[PDB]
């Protein structure tokens, strides 16, 4: 069966297979299963990059080395070679004869074990359509009799659809859960192969570089497991140095080369692997002030709370933090959240609580076993916090949330996790919860009764106390007030809009001068203490655009030209042609 | 039938099938059904892991050993592999040709019994595509004549979801309830089967170890029935 | 047709088919259809197992035997095997050719009829592909013109779901409804078929056995047509007797054997009642009195209902009995029911009424309607009853269910049936229904106000009467009001609890002796009229079990030991030793 | 119809009855095709119908008017003076419990020899369960089941349709019957139409019973017989009621009736005993005693079955099960005067 299956003891005998590093109990569990009289076929269930193949290889390695129980005893694990069974013929006639001959020889051989790598891929048609579409049917009865012990290989999602598909195999194979190695284990596997990588690329890696490949990859690779990505970083640093005129002089690969390599894929660490674990944040109070003008104490308060969380003050199961942002609309509450997420290098996740106002929508957000989105949404909230674990979560206008939302959030605040309808869990230990609400200032908008009107200003913090429960308040890191905007700020806002208009006019070729009185006026007219600067979008969208758009379109105006609008004494846009 | 069915009597002679321990009542009923002139097609309905398959196999074993009334003498109970029967077709006349050939090789006997596990798979027309002509519609006319005796096997849940809907197939089978053995019975089952565990493993089990395996499985293992888990 | 159809006259001539008995009008109409100028194709439609096929083949039998009108004389009826018609038709044209050839041979016979069983199956006759020409559309024109005559056969369900849609085809057939036979007709059918069974099984049947088989099946077997239902009883009884002379117990079949066979399905024989089962019933009252102290009325009500039903003085269709047990807590209301099921050896079905606290929860008992989530999940009450027809049904807390649920019971108590969401009927005639309640208790605990403390004690019944609507209330066999337990009862209660402890300790290898004084002490210490018997279990856990737990658990008292308890009269404390 | 009448007439010659095809043959053929009875009304069925009213009076005592209402609706339909497109009749029986409201319907179906289609309206207490009568809309899960009501009426076109305890169905379910009662049809989920022109629709209710039995406050007891005026009117929408043929009130059972009821139940007991080989005789005095003892105006005939169960069936069950009265004996029940207790024997 030299062209039907690969002898893996023999492969291990000729290099091929490295000793397995870690997952010793997985190798032993497979042995414990192989030793059973029925339902004695182990299955390795993993995913690429966590050692699922390496374990099967490790079993063969142990055998060639004699590192086996006498209960084995002189076995010989072979890997089904679906390629070789098909190759050279591509027809059922010979695939079938070769496959059946393979099984007959394996059934006949003392203690032969057949490892089928990627067993979840022969579920379709054997190696390929035209080959043994019934390979599974031939295997079912030999497994049932125990003629050939078979070692399976599937992935976590493939198992549930491949073995559970047919009881003739589900009831024969035992499931072994294979998970990834740790940071130091990843370093050990790199160090295990390090001599090869160094030989292969004519480079040398520092101890720090190897650790950095692992320690940094977990912050940037995100989706694929670490064991391979840290290695890809080591191979890319090596390969890059060998290709580029580097390793011929600078054989050594340092952490900086690892940072450059991870950045080649993530584009982060070469500029941002770690600038100021404390200062990029303290500088944020001032960085935010460059875009958000006002609410200075609010941004400083957030900065202090984040700095405290980073100090390690808290618990291992808790979120980074939770804040309620109270105040008028149009004062930059969302602007602060956005600028913080950018500065901190994280994603912003957003939900509008007014859309989670009714009981049904509440279950869709949660991913409650019933009443969830799709089949595994779930859980709009759980998904968002699984895909982006270090993100900032913004919940808008929170007083409009249905009470069940309010309670799921309290449960998350207490334990750091949210369970999906499919049993999967979101990890909130790395996120910041930002909750907003425009209720604390609505009372002061009221006009009183009486011959003399009075001042209806209130303490917005007391209004928050009445609206929200104390269980909720006691779990917040803070309540932060974002106040109304000053005159110079509304000027900064109107100028930002005017500048964008000018950029668009520059693209066309028209120059627009806006007098200072007009700039002030638009800012004062658009701004409404209750809605802040929110309405500024329209005071400009119509006043500085409609009258100009029309001339260009009518044809009196051309691509070039210089137009000014001055505010006159009647507050009427004093426009000119061009 | 050459690559579709297994002669279970031949297997019982080779080694094959384990003897049944304590299932005489189920066997008495299976014989009562097979000995009828019409609809002599027992169906074993149970839960997985309760000896539901073991019983049908057990009958073949008993026939081989001469542990049956002479009425059953010389009968052969071959097990049918649906997978190999349906795989490898894709043409219009394939399912009607292969199946009929199988039946002819059973029809020619008078003492042949067919054992079909996963009987409810056949229900719903089995591997039939495009408009009736299901294996069911090939089978009904035979069951009605008594030409082929069929022993079925399924579970309670599958039994009610497939059968008793296609009513004509419900009245053509005789249902037998296969329950789950008690703790004491499970111990008896382990001890009768025990010599092969000891032989495979080169171990010896104590009396306490056997009873404990059953009692501990009852107390702590809750996803299945005893003939499977205590043994496991 | 040489390898596709059977000339049925061939079977009629060699005894290959059983004779047709009766069905004069069915055959009368079928002939008139065949005698029509156009579309002369009768179709037999009916319930399964009523002889539809028997009639169609029965005609071939009658033609051969000369039992038909000259018109039919010398006609041939052929039976078609559809599977053999498709088998092997690989390649376009083979299927169209075989089919056409068959029809041509029939068209040229001119004096023959084609009979098709499962005529629904030809509806989507083999389809090559996009082209829809199938055994059916092509096989039309001939039915219309009168060139050929066919006989159809299908069930009511297949007829309505299958073809009951192809109008062009359906209009070419005349539908004849085949109904189920009467009792007298069924007996005659059995008498004429009987000699085949007598011969097959080497048996003879008495006249009484035949009448019993038909009438008993009608009374006790619910899911089948009566004729197929009577035949099945006779054949099983035959087979039962056939397996007697294996030890040479040769005998004929009589009523007692028929009764045993039907009883196998009904679960209550009418004959064993006269044997040792007379003592099982005779002693029922005492086996239970030894377990439940006092409350003889409950024991008698249950015991007598069972005896009448077994005696044969039943209710035709009502349940074995229906009782409401009402009273103070801790007095054995559910305890007696549980013990009854044990004493009788039958399943106890328990439902907790507190889980059906809302009107809509009723779908949980009987199933969701078609089209609604959970439709195919079942219905808990009807499944339990169908699966276990001989049982004790206990509904705990009959007052904690939403009141609308009582309306389901009205139908069951009065008629013996409940229908599920698939139209199947649960049969409760062999069920003992017990409902428990403490509804009238609080009302009699009420204190009066005034100088002349007026008496109450009628309120127990007045409260019950205003809870259950009269149509429910008068549909019960009885209402048993339970009393409080007295101290004499407690002495008996303590004795049974001590015995349970002794058994529990015997299992650990330790015996226990308790003196009379120790028992009297516990009885007085524990008795509380207000809470019934239940609290005696607590006085025992603290006085006997806790001391033992420490001696047994930490080694001073071990398997092989004995322990003794007595009252120390000076201390009014129990002693312990071993 | 013409081709079949021809083919049929052509076989009349088997007995040599050669003839011209005339309307009478056409009517017979249409009637056979559609499964609708018609010509036999002229035959022995005249007596089956003529004596229907009396045969039922041997089963239900009192309630003569209910029997007359049912009997007449049937005779008109058979006579030919029926309606053009309505059920044979639509009745709503009402009254105190245990008075034969559902029993008379059952016995009618037996007396006439036709199927009883019986539905329990207590199972349709939710709105969405109306789908069980009609079937799911296309594209849904239960689509292939069909409706249960439309389905039963197609298989058995000539039948008595009984809907028990109609007041317990969710009221929207009543809307289905508006087209049934007025137009004779109902359409299922595949577009097939059930045709009710040959069935008798009987609905029974307890509406108003709890109220009619209530005691008033005052010196003069009030007459609470007008429950029809409140509960029936409040439950059934005007359009429902205006389509009914008759609302028939069953009465309470008077003493004379009870005596007949007791005799009826004794006969049922005698039949069960004959089947076990023993027989029972009862003295008239004993019967008068049982009737008086068991009598309760408030629950109709229901309790009479219990006075018999305790005074006759229970004693016998012990005699039958423990050997005193088994094969070889007979039992005589008589009343003494001293305790007014019953005798037994062999
Ligand atoms: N009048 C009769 N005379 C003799 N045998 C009868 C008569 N009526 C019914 N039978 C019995 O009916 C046969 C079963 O017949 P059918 O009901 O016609 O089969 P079926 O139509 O194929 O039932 P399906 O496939 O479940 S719908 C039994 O073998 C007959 O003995
Ligand atoms: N009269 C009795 N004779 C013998 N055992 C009894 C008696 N009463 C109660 N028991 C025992 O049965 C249990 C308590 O009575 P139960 O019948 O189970 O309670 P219940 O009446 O059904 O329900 P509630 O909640 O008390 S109303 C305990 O195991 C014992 O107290
Ligand atoms: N007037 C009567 N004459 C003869 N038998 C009667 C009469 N009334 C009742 N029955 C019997 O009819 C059976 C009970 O059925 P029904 O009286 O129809 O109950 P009901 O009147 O329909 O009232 P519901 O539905 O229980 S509230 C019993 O056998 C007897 O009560
Ligand atoms: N420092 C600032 N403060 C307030 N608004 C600003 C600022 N800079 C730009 N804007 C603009 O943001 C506003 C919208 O603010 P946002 O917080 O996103 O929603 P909302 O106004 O409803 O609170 C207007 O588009 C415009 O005033
Ligand atoms: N009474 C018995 N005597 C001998 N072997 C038995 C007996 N009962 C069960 N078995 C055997 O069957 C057990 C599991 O039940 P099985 O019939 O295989 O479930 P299933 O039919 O669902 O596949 C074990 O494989 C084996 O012990």
């Amino acid at each position: 069966m030299e062209n039907f299956t690969t002898n893996l003891n023999q492969l291990a005998r000729v290099g091929g297979i490295d000793p397995l590093i870690g997952r010793e109990k997985e190798l032993e569990r497979a042995i414990q299963v192989l030793c059973r009289r029925r339902k004695n076929n182990p299955l390795l269930v993993g995913e690429s990059g966590v050692g699922k193949t390496a374990i099967a290889e490790g079993l063969a390695w142990r055998i060639v080395q004699g590192d086996v129980p006498e209960v084995m005893a002189d076995c010989t694990i072979y890997s089904l070679d679906i390629g070789s069974l098909l190759a050279g013929t591509k027809y059922r006639g010979d695939f079938e004869k070769r496959f059946k001959a393979l099984l007959k020889q394996l059934e006949q051989d003392t203690n032969s074990i057949l490892f089928i790598d990627e067993i979840h891929t022969i579920i379709g048609a054997g190696a390929a359509s035209g080959g043994q579409v019934d390979a599974a049917n031939l295997i079912k009865p030999l497994l049932s009799s125990g003629k050939i012990r078979v070692i399976g290989s599937t992935t976590y999602q493939e198992f549930s659809n491949i073995f559970e598909k047919d009881r003739a195999l589900a009831r024969r194979f035992q499931k072994i859960d294979i998970t990834e190695p740790s940071i130091e284990e990843t370093v050990q596997i790199i160090n295990g192969l390090k001599p090869k990588y160094e030989a292969h690329h004519d480079v040398r890696y520092t101890a720090k570089a190897v650790r950095a490949a692992v320690e940094l990859a977990v912050k940037y690779i995100n989706d694929r497991h670490l064991p391979d990505k840290a290695i890809d970083v080591i191979d890319e640093a090596g390969a890059r140095a060998r290709l580029m005129p580097v390793s011929k002089r600078k054989k050594t690969v340092n952490v900086a080369d690892i940072e450059s390599v991870v950045a080649r894929i993530a584009r982060i660490p070469e500029k941002s692997v770690s600038q100021s674990d404390r200062d990029t944040l303290k500088n944020l109070g001032d960085r935010l002030k460059m875009l958000v003008f006002g609410q200075d104490k609010a941004i400083e308060a957030l900065t202090e709370a984040i700095k405290m969380a980073r100090a390690g003050l808290g618990h291992e199961h808790k979120p980074v933090g939770s804040f309620l942002f109270a105040g008028p609309t149009g004062v930059g509450k969302t602007e602060v959240t956005v600028q913080l997420s950018k500065a901190l290098g994280i994603e912003l996740l957003r939900f509008d609580m007014s859309e989670y106002m009714e009981r049904h929508t509440v279950s869709r957000l949660i991913g409650a076993p019933p009443g969830y989105v799709g089949f595994d949404q779930g859980g709009l909230l759980t998904d968002a916090v699984i895909k982006h674990p270090h993100a900032v979560l913004l919940l808008d206008e929170i007083e409009k949330a249905h009470p069940d939302v309010f309670n799921i959030l309290l449960q998350v605040m207490d334990n750091g996790t949210l369970t999906d309808n499919n049993g999967r869990k979101a990890d909130f230990r790395n996120v910041v919860l930002v909750m907003t609400t425009n209720a604390g200032v609505r009372e002061t908008e009221r006009k009183s009764i009486g011959l003399i009107h009075q001042d209806n200003s209130t303490d917005a913090m007391e209004e928050i106390k009445k609206i929200f429960t104390p269980e909720f308040r006691n779990r917040l890191d803070n309540i932060i007030w974002f106040d109304h905007l000053s005159t110079d700020v509304i000027h900064q806002v109107v100028d930002k809009f005017i500048v964008e208009l000018q950029v668009q006019l520059d693209q066309k070729g028209v120059s627009l001068e806006v007098s200072q009185e007009a700039r002030n006026w638009l800012a004062e007219k658009g701004y409404d203490r209750a809605m802040g600067a929110r309405p500024m979008a329209r005071v400009i969208q119509d006043n500085l655009k409609k009258p100009l758009a029309n001339e260009l379109l009518f044809g009196s105006l051309v691509d070039g030209g210089q137009v000014t609008v001055a505010l006159d004494k009647e507050k009427n846009e004093l426009t000119y042609g061009f």
